[PDB]
C-alpha cells in the first residue's frame, strides 16, 4: 500500500498526541506559577518535567514525523532532528530521580529538610541537569553516529545531493549507543535507583507509623503496669521507662502536652521512690487526662502527616513507573534489533506503535496530578472555569 497512508495515519496521532500533550503540561506550568501553595521544590522538579514533556509536543514530534519521511538532509542536522527528543527523556529521568530523592529526605530527616533542599538549590540543580541531558542525549553528534558510513545506495535512490543521507533514526544513531549507553546506562540504571529509592520511603513510611503505635501502646501497657503494681519499685520501674518514651517523643498545645506529661511522670517518680505507692498511683492516673487531651491529637496528626506523605510519594512512582511502561517498548525493541540480527526487524506499523506510546508519556502527568493531588485538581478546575 502507498506509504502516505500509513504515514497519514502515523503522522496524525502523532499531531493529536503533540496537541495534548501541549496543552496539559501548560496547564500544570500554569497552576504552579498561579498557586502559592504549589511553589515548593518538589513542584519546580514537575514543572521542569512538564517543560521537557511541552518541548515533545513543540520540536521531538516534528522532529519525529519529519523522520520518518526519509528525507535528504545533511548527515549532522539530521542527527540532531534523531537525537533532540533523547535530551529530553534524559531530564525528565533526571527530574523523577530529584523528585523520588526529594520525598526521601523529607520522609526520612523533615527536621532538615527545609535547610537542605531550597529552592535555589533546586533551581541550580535543575540547570545542570539539563546541561547533562544535552551531554548525554546529543553524545552521537560527538562522534559516536554512522555518519562516517553513509548508506550510500539509499541516499542515491532518493536523489540525495553530494554529502546527504536519507534521514532515517536506524541509519545515524548507531543501535550500540542505543542500547549500551542511552538505555542500560543513562535510563535502566537511573529508573532502578529510583525503584530502590521509592522502597526506602514506603520502609520508612511503615516503620516510623509502626513507631507511632509501639510508643502509644507503650505509654498505656505501662499506665496498666502502675494501676495494678503492688510496690513503689514496679511504679518506678515502670515510670522511668514511660519518662524515656517521653523525651524521644519530643524530639506548642503539643510541646504543653509533652511539658506536662513529662513534669507528670516526674511527680509521680517523686511520690514512687520515696515510697508513696498509692499516692504514685493516683498522680499516674493524672496522665490519662494529659493522654486524651494532648498526646492522642499529636499522635493522629503525626500518622495523618505521614498517610499524607505515603500518598504523596505514591503518586510519585505512579508518574516514575508510568515513564517506564511508556518508553520501555521502544527501547526493548531496539534491544532485540541490536542483539538479534538473525531475528527479522520488528514490523514498521510495531515501531510506529512504540513511538507514539513513548510520546503519550508526554500527556498522562497532568491526568496523574489532577486525580491524585487535591492542590492541583483544586487549580486546574480555577483555571479551566475563568
Ligand atoms: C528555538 C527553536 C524553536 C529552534 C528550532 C530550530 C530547528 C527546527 C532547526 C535547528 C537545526 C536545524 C537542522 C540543521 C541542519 C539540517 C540539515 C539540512 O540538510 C536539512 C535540515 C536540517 C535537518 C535542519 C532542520 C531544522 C533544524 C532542526
Ligand atoms: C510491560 C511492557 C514494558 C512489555 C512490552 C514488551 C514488548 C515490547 C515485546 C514483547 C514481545 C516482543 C516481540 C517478540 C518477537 C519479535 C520478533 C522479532 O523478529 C523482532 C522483535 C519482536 C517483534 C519483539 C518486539 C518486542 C516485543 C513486542
Ligand atoms: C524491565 C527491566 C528489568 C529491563 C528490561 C529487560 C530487558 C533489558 C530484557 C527483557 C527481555 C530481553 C530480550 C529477550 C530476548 C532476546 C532475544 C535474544 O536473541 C537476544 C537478547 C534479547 C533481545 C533480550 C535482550 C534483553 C531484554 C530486552
Ligand atoms: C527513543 C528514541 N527513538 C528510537 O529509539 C527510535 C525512533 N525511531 C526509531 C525507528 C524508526 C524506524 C525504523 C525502521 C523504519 O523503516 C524500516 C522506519 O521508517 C520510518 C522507522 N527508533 C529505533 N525514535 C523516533 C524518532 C525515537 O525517538
Ligand atoms: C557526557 C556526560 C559527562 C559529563 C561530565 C562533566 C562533569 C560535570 C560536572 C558536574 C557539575 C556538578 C556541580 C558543578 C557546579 C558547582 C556547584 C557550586 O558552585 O556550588
Ligand atoms: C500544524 C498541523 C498540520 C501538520 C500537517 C501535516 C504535516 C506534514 C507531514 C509531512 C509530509 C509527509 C509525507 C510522507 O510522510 O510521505
Ligand atoms: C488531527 C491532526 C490533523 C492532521 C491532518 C494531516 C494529515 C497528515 C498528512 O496527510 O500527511
Ligand atoms: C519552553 C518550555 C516551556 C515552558 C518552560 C517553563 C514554563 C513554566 C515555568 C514557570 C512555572 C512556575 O515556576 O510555576
Ligand atoms: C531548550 C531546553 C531547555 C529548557 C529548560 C526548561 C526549564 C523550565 C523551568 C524548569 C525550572 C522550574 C523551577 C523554577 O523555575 O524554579
Ligand atoms: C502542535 C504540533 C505542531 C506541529 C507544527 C509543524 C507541523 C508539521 C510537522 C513537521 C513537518 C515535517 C515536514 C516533513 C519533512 C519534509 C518531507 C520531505 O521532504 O520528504
Ligand atoms: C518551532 C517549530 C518546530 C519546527 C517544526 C518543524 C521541524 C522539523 C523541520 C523539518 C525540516 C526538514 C525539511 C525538509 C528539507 O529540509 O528539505
Ligand atoms: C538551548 C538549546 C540549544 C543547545 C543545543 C546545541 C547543539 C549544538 C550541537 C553541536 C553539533 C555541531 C554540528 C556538527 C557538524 O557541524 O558537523
Ligand atoms: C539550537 C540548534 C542546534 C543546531 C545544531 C546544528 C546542526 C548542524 C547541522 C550540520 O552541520 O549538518
Ligand atoms: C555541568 C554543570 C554546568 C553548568 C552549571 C550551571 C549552574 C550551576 C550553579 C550551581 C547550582 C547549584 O546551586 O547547585
Ligand atoms: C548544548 C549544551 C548547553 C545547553 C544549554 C542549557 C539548556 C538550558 C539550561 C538551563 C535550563 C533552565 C534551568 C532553570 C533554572
Ligand atoms: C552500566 C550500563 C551498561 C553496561 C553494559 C556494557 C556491555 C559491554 C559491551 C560489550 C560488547 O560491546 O561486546
Ligand atoms: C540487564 C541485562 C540485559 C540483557 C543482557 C544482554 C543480552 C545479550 C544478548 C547477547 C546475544 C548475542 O550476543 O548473541
Ligand atoms: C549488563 C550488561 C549486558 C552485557 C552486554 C551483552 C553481552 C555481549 O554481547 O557482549
Ligand atoms: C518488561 C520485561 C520484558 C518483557 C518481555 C520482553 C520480551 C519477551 C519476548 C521474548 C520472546 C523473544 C522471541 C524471539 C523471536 C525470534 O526468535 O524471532
Ligand atoms: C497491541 C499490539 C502489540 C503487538 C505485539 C505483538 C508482536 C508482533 C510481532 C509481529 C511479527 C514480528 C516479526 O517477526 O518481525
Ligand atoms: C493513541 C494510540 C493509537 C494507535 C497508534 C498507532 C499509530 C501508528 C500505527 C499504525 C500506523 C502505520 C502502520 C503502518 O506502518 O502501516
Ligand atoms: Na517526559
Amino acid at each position: 500500500a502507498p506509504p502516505i497512508m500509513g504515514s497519514s495515519v502515523y503522522i496524525t496521532v502523532e499531531l493529536a498526541i503533540a496537541v495534548l500533550a501541549i496543552l496539559g503540561n501548560v496547564l500544570v506550568c500554569w497552576a504552579v506559577w498561579l498557586n502559592s501553595n504549589l511553589q515548593n521544590v518538589t513542584n519546580y522538579f514537575v514543572v521542569s518535567l512538564a517543560a521537557a514533556d511541552i518541548l515533545v509536543g513543540v520540536l521531538a514530534i516534528p522532529f519525529a514525523i519529519t523522520i520518518s519521511t526519509g528525507f535528504c538532509a545533511a548527515c549532522h542536522g539530521c542527527l540532531f532532528i534523531a537525537c533532540f527528543v533523547l535530551v529530553l527523556a534524559q531530564s525528565s529521568i533526571f527530574s523523577l530521580l530529584a523528585i523520588a530523592i526529594d520525598r526521601y529526605i523529607a520522609i526520612a530527616i523533615p527536621l532538615r529538610y527545609n535547610g537542605l533542599v531550597t529552592g535555589t538549590r533546586a533551581a541550580g540543580i535543575i540547570a545542570i541537569c539539563w546541561v547533562l541531558s544535552f551531554a548525554i542525549g546529543l553524545t552521537p553528534m560527538l562522534g559516536w553516529n554512522n555518519c562516517g558510513q553513509p548508506k550510500e545506495g539509499k541516499a542515491h535512490s532518493q536523489g540525495c545531493g553530494e554529502g546527504q543521507v536519507a534521514c532515517l533514526f536506524e541509519d545515524v544513531v548507531p543501535m550500540n549507543y542505543m542500547v549500551y549507553f542511552n538505555f542500560f546506562a543513562c535510563v535502566l540504571v537511573p529508573l532502578l535507583l529510583m525503584l530502590g529509592v521509592y522502597l526506602r520511603i514506603f520502609a520508612a513510611a511503615r516503620r516510623q507509623l509502626a513507631d507511632l503505635e509501639d510508643n502509644w501502646e507503650t505509654l498505656n501497657d505501662n499506665l496498666k503496669v502502675i494501676e495494678k503494681a503492688d510496690n513503689a519499685a514496679q511504679v518506678k520501674d515502670a515510670l522511668t521507662k514511660m519518662r524515656a518514651a517521653a523525651l524521644d517523643a519530643q524530639k506548642k498545645d503539643f510541646r504543653h502536652g509533652f511539658d506536662i506529661l513529662v513534669g507528670q511522670i516526674d511527680d509521680a517518680l517523686k511520690l514512687a521512690n520515696e515510697g508513696k505507692v498509692k499516692e504514685a498511683q493516683a498522680a499516674a492516673e493524672q496522665l490519662k487526662t494529659t493522654r486524651n487531651a494532648y498526646i492522642q491529637k499529636y499522635l493522629e496528626r503525626a500518622r495523618s502527616t505521614l498517610q499524607k506523605e505515603v500518598h504523596a510519594a505514591k503518586s510519585a512512582a505512579i508518574i516514575a513507573g508510568l515513564f517506564a511502561l511508556c518508553w520501555l517498548p521502544l527501547h526493548i525493541i531496539n534491544c532485540f534489533t541490536f542483539f538479534c540480527p538473525d531475528c527479522s526487524h520488528a514490523p514498521l506499523w510495531l515501531m510506529y506503535l512504540a513511538i507514539v506510546l513513548s510520546h503519550t508519556n508526554s500527556v498522562v502527568n497532568p491526568f496523574i496530578y489532577a486525580y491524585r493531588i487535591r492542590e492541583f485538581r483544586q487549580t486546574f478546575r480555577k483555571i479551566i472555569r475563568s
